[PDB]
DNA sequence: AACGAAAATATTTTCGT
DNA sequence: AACGAAAATATTTTCGT
């Protein structure tokens, strides 16, 4: 159909090409000429044809988990932007941790031919790390792991310790030393590294976690509606809980209210996310924000950099969680003594 | 490369094509050398090269408003199931209701040439609705419509008036007499279609909605809890509130704490979307259930049809709101009386 | 019975003059 | 100075025998 435009314009499929790209210049009038073609004909430069011959799709994949969870929604909202305004289409693609969805994914990418990949699969089992290096190729970034799990990728870092701990020392110098915990999956950073964090912050303080009031959680909702009622629902209650995420946490909340708990009058509780919605919670819920639009990007740029500049050595960019002092942390037993 | 495959296994490159594509019967040894060199070279075949003699990307665009949303991420999340069970790759893209970024988003999936497009933008202003008749020819569906808006497109239809409807009367039903309402923007179906069938229900009960207690909103939380402050912040307060949306609910649900007030004890709350974190509200929320899954499922699944069995007629399929009775609504003054 | 030669699909880009 | 001819990119599919 280039032909139809060049032969409407009496000139070569050469020249319609060149003023399309303003690859070279083209006579006043003949470029018009084209581009009257151009219209009447309506048409489309075909992006597949043209990648054919330059060799990039100009368009990025996303190897999600899973997409309607709050905290992966903004990122890939985020994700989504620094594609666009940058040209990048977007692929999107939900592995929801299942190795063989993990497999077809990748392949109909690699197949698909993305410029670049970008990861976020949550949980890392060795035959994933493995199926990863088969596409060591295709330049790609995994945005979700504590710190660098591979060489032949590039790697953002969240701290996701770092957070954890100073989730923990805001309770101790609230006051509190009888403290719970709902954590994530430990499978994956986001579970086990916050929680890691913690705990450290808790051994420095000679605080010891019973066993009965850790209570694990998938960072749904649910789960930590579950946990909540589990930890309140036992003789002995700690006074203030540390919760993995903030959608859980919402969970934890309600559970706590339908007791007739106060949050936090009754119990302080303390999230890690910050999602988007997170100041609406009832109370307006104290937790540690993680930079989403900060990874997003950031991301992306280094995609975009291996992938423009050539680069092939592995990077790995660190990015940093901040606490977020709402209304859902009541002071402790023991602020006064400090 | 194919070619790379085919001498490395001493075949022609149409035989290589044949035992990938099993488009027809190739020798047992032959079929498997082929998949030895195939191994060995470690071959992907071009998806793009295919797609370019084939005429057809087997990949299927998103030309949505905005991702983050719960309400978005969810119909969305659920039109990638459909596509990945389906085959179809799916391209998101976020216009924000920016024409400009409208366009570009369309030229660009046209360019690439996709099978078929989904459209979600909220707001079809008549230039809007032009675009889209330009693009006529690649098939699509709208799934955000009221009514058949135009003839160039599929169309499903929620019904978000019965809904409406559906929400005032059981208020009405619960003994409600003083209502406000939070709707979402006119422009939209969503909202002024909500509105509407809200009123009249209203009106066959010769209820009047005073002015100072209809406040627009954005579906941000954020607009639902100024807008419940707006209503409780004046004199004469009324019993009950019909939001537009959830997550603008737990707004209003937000400020109606913050001053003091108690849902539904005080104020009795009842919203619409039935978003997967409601019932984890608190209190729980009473809402309308929109079938979103149903909704993306539908969608893909007309546009398929158009698509392979390449039909041109419009077609419009209903979808059914319904009502989820939570804690969220309390009786009101005049239920004994009825 | 099982396979190949070559045309075709819609572009870009190299040398031309 | 301003433009074209033709090779190339990685596949599928039509007739062959
Ligand atoms: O895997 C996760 N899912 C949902 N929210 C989260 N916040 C941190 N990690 C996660
Ligand atoms: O446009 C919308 N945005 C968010 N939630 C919604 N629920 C119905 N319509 C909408």
């Amino acid at each position: 159909t280039i032909k139809d435009v060049a032969k409407r314009a009496n000139v070569s499929t050469t020249t319609v090409s060149h003023v399309i790209n303003k690859t070279r210049f083209v006579a006043e009038e003949t470029r018009n000429a084209v581009w009257a073609a151009i219209k009447e004909l309506h048409y489309s430069p075909s992006a597949v044809a043209r990648s054919l011959k330059v060799n990039h799709t100009k368009s990025i994949g996303l190897l999600a988990t899973s997409s309607e969870a709050a905290y992966f929604a903004e990122i890939i909202e985020a994700v989504e932007k620094n594609c666009f305004q940058k040209g990048y289409t977007l692929i999107l693609g939900n592995a929801w941790n299942n190795l063989e969805k993990q497999r077809a994914y990748l392949s109909m990418m690699a197949q698909k031919r993305v410029d670049g990949l970008l990861v976020m699969c949550s949980e890392y089992p060795e035959p994933l790390l493995a199926m990863l290096e088969e596409y060591r190729h295709i330049p790609m970034v995994v945005m979700d792991w504590g710190e660098a799990k591979a060489d032949f990728t590039d790697a953002v870092i969240d701290n996701a310790f770092e957070g954890g701990y100073m989730a923990g020392r805001y309770l101790i110098e609230r006051g509190h030393r009888e403290i719970g915990v709902i954590p994530g999956p430990l499978e994956r950073n986001t579970g086990a590294g916050r929680l890691a964090g913690f705990m450290k912050a808790m051994e420095e303080a000679m605080i010891k976690v019973p066993e009965s009031w850790i209570v694990q959680g998938d960072f749904e909702p649910e789960s930590g509606y579950r946990a909540m009622q589990q930890i309140l629902s036992q003789p002995h209650r700690p006074t203030a809980v540390f919760c993995g995420g903030d959608i859980m946490a919402m969970g934890a909340l309600c559970a706590a209210d339908e007791m007739g708990l106060r949050v936090p009058q009754d119990v302080s509780l303390i999230g890690y996310d910050n999602v988007r919605n997170a100041r609406y919670f009832t109370p307006a819920l104290t937790t540690i924000h993680q930079p989403k639009d900060s990874l997003g990007e950031t991301a992306f740029n280094m995609l975009l950099d291996r992938i423009v500049n050539k680069r092939e050595e592995p990077q790995s960019i660190e990015v940093h969680p901040r606490l977020i002092e709402r209304r859902s942390v009541a002071d402790g037993p023991f602020r006064d003594y400090r």
